[PDB]
């Protein structure tokens, strides 16, 4: 498993030619922001971007194999932001809903209860409701980020967090996941206090809203930890001029992502998490 397969995308990632590269498929937003931050003070915090490549009629990202410097990479994959969709979606879903029938299904065997009547009876939600759903039975909504998915270095996939969501939940995600190896929950804390900083002072960061970005959080048996920013697929600016805090609370129409909640928090937690 390749850390875009991990980020849990698309069916399309593949090795480059070079060595230390990963193919992501191409999407614009995510282009157009790995471009930003190649040129942002986030550079580092991001997977280096090396332009587009065509393999078989399809875009690639080529982007640093985060997961090559590696040595059995752990990596768990930490959904950013106290909303998941952006607002575009949102606005979308209202004016013109994509019923999902699969996102039902998983409200429904999740908790019966949460969909409406009306969901009930489309057997299907709109994937924004969704997002909101899965936002608050996950830490997205209280915290301002959430575990997607780890996978570990024996080879082991989860993405059994979905309900994941008291502080102490998300602390014991982290705690399994980095399995008592304190210099790498010092690296990411360190990493994570150095991503703040970036992201405090990134020109990309606070013209964009940051939706449905990860921390993919990297380690290996050897200590080696990394966090980087991915997952830019959501991630657009903000109308001229007009910033983010990426603090407040997201309000319809503010376009706030609470990353930095998130991030905040994950790095309360993790520091809390350190201090255990």
């Amino acid at each position: 498993m390749s850390w875009v397969q991990l980020a849990g995308h698309t069916g399309s990632f593949k090795a480059a030619g070079t060595s230390g590269l990963i193919l992501k498929r191409c999407s614009e937003p995510e282009r157009y922001c790995l471009a930003r931050l190649m040129a942002d003070a986030l550079r580092g915090c991001v997977p280096a971007f090396h332009g587009v490549v065509e393999r078989d009629g399809e875009s690639y990202l080529q982007l640093q194999d985060l997961l090559d410097g590696f040595d059995g990479p752990c990596v768990l994959d930490c959904k950013m932001g106290v909303r998941t969709y952006l607002e575009e979606e949102l606005t979308k879903a209202r004016e013109r809903p994509k019923l999902r029938k699969d996102m039902y299904k998983k409200m429904l065997a999740v908790d019966p209860e949460a969909p409406t009547e009306e969901e009930h009876a489309q057997r299907a939600v709109t994937k924004p409701r969704y997002m909101q759903w899965r936002e608050g039975i996950s830490s997205s909504t209280t915290l301002g980020f959430r575990i997607e998915g780890i996978k570990k270095a024996d080879g082991s996939c989860s993405t059994d967090f979905k309900t994941t969501r008291s502080r102490e939940q998300v602390l014991r995600v982290f705690e399994e996941f980095v399995q008592g190896d304190e210099e790498v929950l010092r690296r990411y804390l360190n990493r994570l206090q150095q991503i703040r900083d970036t992201l405090e002072v990134s020109e990309f960061f606070r013209r964009h809203e940051v939706i449905g970005s990860s921390l993919l959080f990297v380690h290996d048996h050897c200590h080696r930890a990394g966090v980087w920013l991915i997952d830019f697929g959501k991630t657009t600016p903000l109308p001229d001029g007009q910033i983010l805090d990426h603090r407040r609370p997201w309000e319809e129409g503010n376009r706030e992502d609470g990353y930095l909640l998130g991030l905040d928090n994950l790095i309360g937690i993790l520091a809390s998490l350190a201090e255990r």
